[PDB]
RNA sequence: GGGAAGGGUUUCGACCCUUCCCAAUAUGGCUGUUCGCCAUUU
RNA sequence: GGGAAGGGUUUCGACCCUUCCCAAUAUGGCUGUUCGCCAUUU
């Protein structure tokens, strides 16, 4: 049943030393299924469950042609929020480990604008982007998508919505049609699919696992009303008591909302919607991530694509307009083979959303009764975050970053959690205990032989 | 006077006052009513005369100190010529307040002018190779043009410059205001003069012969004789400035190195030195470093150096244009000059050549049945110091550092000049090393800066 | 560029504009006895 | 790019290229116990 990387035969062999390094031991069925027609020179349409490596899917085919000297940009990448786009980046950083020197560019909102011109004069061999500001580079002139080979659409069918798909044919015009053209989504309405065939020359449709075929992920409804919902949140999540979880609401007013009711009530939890600065998103993301914060009450903008590792409950606090929405923002759990659980309430005037979600997924409906009336358990939060002023353009790595935490301020690594390394700044999870000392004692420290300023995510 | 055509506005004609442009020169008082009006024109006049700022004062009344993009344009033969230019226009756009004027030419590095280039300047005084190489790479963005001039257009009209400057052009938009300015004018360039011009008005101030005061004198020599009589004749005239015109590079470096052999302090100026060497040395002779400048025809168009006292062809021109721009040198704004040619056997058809041009008869004399050769020391030498616009080094600052913190009054110190990354001064001999070793301080304007003695 | 402060669009994304504050060996302008003063930009 | 040493074109200009230093949160690539390796460009 399993295949190996080797039989499509194609890939060099430090790409495949890269992915037995990085854990890809095994292709998984979207892989497997989709990867030969693709670097053979195929448009495709593809379709799997929700975290079953598209990402690495159709990273895989993209950098087989890429020319590492040719110092222009062959490879576009397309997706529908920031967060995610910068995800895809470092999926195909890591992937892009068996063709040195392979300059890879985010390009997305929220971030400075002269930057990422400065950094576009040495043009980047592959571009992960949002429609906006790449939209707003091809205008001012600053990308060439000239020597364009692959252009990937990751969630498509958000891509090719009625919202999107204006800006995705303005971002097309700047492209050449002798391309390959890949577009990759979890969901595909037969209403967008019929659509999606104006990008493509005779694609090739890869549904992989049917329309219900979902991964294994346990699903409770509970029936209640929009005042009791806040009430029946807290009294849920004093219930389970989890690690990590992600309460979707369908407005920036409810999520805040939500977001302050289970903080006064002192349950750890962070916001993550559109109101925010693109500053606070991204370490938002970050610190829900290393867990510095125990829930992430968010929107649709984290409802796809994002892979929160070994993420334990989704709470649908009001059901999605959509039930495809619906699909997504649940497959945030059970990633990568794992389980999960999803509980979703449901007022009375969304009980018709609640069926079309039943008759989709062919599954019943587990109608749970609402917990009793306690006195709420607080969930607070295993460790706290440092911002350390540095990152990729101050050349750190995990490896000095770890060393200098077990090193001069003596620490220990067992207290160390994920490191992240963003291009400007570097993040650290330290265990709530040792996390001020931490900060303090670096405040006066060295890291490279220099002193670097850092801050406690407060 | 400037008081006429009532277009300067009150600030340049107080400006004017302040420079000591008291008065107007012919080529201007004719020339600059016909160019502030937007006529393309086509100037001949005297070498030293005042062409430079006859089409610099058109080349600012229609400029828009707010749009911060480029629009104006001038084309030199040489990068020194392009510098001279350069100076001399900001020196005139002192009425505009915050008016950028960018040099563009080969010698200096593509960063510099890539990272200043971002913020577009008013005006660009640019050699077409550099010029080219920023228009093909997308950096100047000629589309805002308003006026393109060429100085000594009949050299960047020749068969050398012509596919350089048809690809320049290229980039140039159609509707724009052309001036071409030249000291001489051959009659097949002038003809096909009108391709880069629409319907030009030719303004011929001074004619074809038609010199400033300028004595000639010829004299008869033999090819290795050549250098002897060189070094006899500067000693006989003991001259303050000199400048000695060769028709090759290595005949140049060679008389120059045989001048310093007899030390008679000379420098060299040809196109196989560093453009620092270059420059340095075109400052160092200005500033009175040098009692003589050795250089190839590089030196022969354009460059105005203040009370030059000699010009010596030690080999005749090989075309009498160049002869007469290279003779033009000396004798500048109103002074008088002394231009003295050797004539081998070999050089007498260019002798006529130039005789026919002028219509005079050649001076031919007589050397003395013998005569010494007697040294020639440089009277001051010259100081770089790191900085110049990059630390906002102003001329002021330079005096002021230089006068108490150190010793020296300002009766011992020369010309100064502010350059991009370096500032020269020149300082008496006799306290030159004083200077340089108590300048290794760094009483800069609060900035320890690196100075050298130039040697 | 980095901090603040707002609007516009708005189911959600992706976006579109406004004001101060400092940083800049980011660029330029200023009288020939310096250590400074103004204008655009990142 | 800051310093150098040259070559080619070569009537003269305007130009083209190479070798050694040096150093750049200039543009990126590289090992979860830090003070580094190398690919461009300036
Ligand atoms: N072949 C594989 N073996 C093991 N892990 C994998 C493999 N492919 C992908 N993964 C990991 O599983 C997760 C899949 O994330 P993702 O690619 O976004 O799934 P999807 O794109 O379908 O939503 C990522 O953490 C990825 O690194
Ligand atoms: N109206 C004037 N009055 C006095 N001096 C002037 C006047 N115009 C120009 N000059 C000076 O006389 C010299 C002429 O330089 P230049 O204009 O290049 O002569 P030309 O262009 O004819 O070869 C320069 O030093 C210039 O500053
Ligand atoms: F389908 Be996964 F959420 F990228
Ligand atoms: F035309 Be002049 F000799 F600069
Ligand atoms: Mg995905
Ligand atoms: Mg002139």
């Amino acid at each position: 049943g399993m295949t190996a990387f080797s039989t499509l035969n194609v890939l060099p062999p430090a790409q495949l030393t890269n992915l037995n390094e990085l854990g890809y031991l095994t292709m998984t069925p979207v892989q497997a299924a989709a990867l030969p027609a693709i670097l053979a020179g195929k448009d495709v349409r593809v379709q799997a469950k929700t975290g079953s490596g598209k990402t690495a899917a159709f990273g895989l085919g993209l950098l087989q042609q890429i020319d590492a000297s040719l110092f222009q940009t062959q490879a576009l990448v397309l997706c529908p929020t920031r967060e995610l786009a910068d995800q895809v980046a470092g999926e195909l950083r890591r992937l892009a480990r068996f063709l040195p020197n392979t300059k890879i560019l985010t390009l997305c909102g929220g971030q400075p604008f002269g930057m990422q011109r400065d950094s576009l004069q040495h043009a980047p061999h592959i571009i992960v982007a949002t429609p906006g500001r790449l939209l707003d580079h091809l205008q001012k002139g600053t990308v060439s998508l000239d020597a364009l080979n692959t252009l990937v659409m990751d969630e498509a069918d958000r891509m090719l919505d009625m919202g999107f798909s204006d800006a995705i044919d303005d971002v097309i015009r700047f492209a050449p049609a002798s391309r390959q053209t890949l577009l990759f989504s979890a969901t595909w309405p037969e209403a967008i699919a019929a659509i999606s065939g104006r990008v493509q020359r005779d694609p090739l449709a890869i549904e992989i696992d049917s329309t219900d075929a979902l991964p294994p992920i346990e699903q409770q409804f509970y029936e209640t009303s929009s005042k009791g919902k806040i009430p029946l949140l807290q009294r849920l999540l004093s219930l389970h008591q989890p690690s990590s979880c992600v309460v979707f609401c369908n407005t920036k007013k409810d999520c805040q909302a939500v977001c302050d009711a289970l903080n006064e009530v002192g349950q750890s939890a962070l916001s993550l919607h559109g109101d925010l600065e693109q500053r606070d998103r991204d370490q938002t993301l970050v610190r829900f991530a290393n867990g510095s914060a125990r829930v992430l009450v968010a929107t649709d903008v984290a409802a796809r694509g994002l892979d929160i590792k070994s993420l334990e409950l989704v709470v649908n606090f009001e059901l999605a307009w959509d039930p495809e929405v619906h699909v997504h923002r649940i497959g945030r759990t059970a990633r990568a083979g794992n389980s999960g659980l999803a509980i979703s309430f449901c007022a009375p005037e969304e009980a018709q959303r609640a069926n079309i979600i039943s008759d989709m997924l062919q599954i019943k409906l587990n109608w749970q009764t609402p917990p009793a009336n306690s006195s709420i358990a607080t969930l607070e939060a295993e460790m706290a975050t440092l911002c350390i002023d540095g990152g990729k353009k101050a050349k750190m790595r995990p490896g000095d970053v770890l060393g200098a935490l077990t090193g001069d301020i003596g620490l220990d690594g067992a207290d160390i959690g994920k490191i992240a390394v963003h291009p400007a700044h570097v993040y650290v999870a330290v265990r709530q205990a040792v996390a001020h000392k931490a900060w303090k004692q670096l405040q006066g420290g060295k890291i490279k032989g220099k002193t670097c300023r850092v801050r406690l995510l407060k």
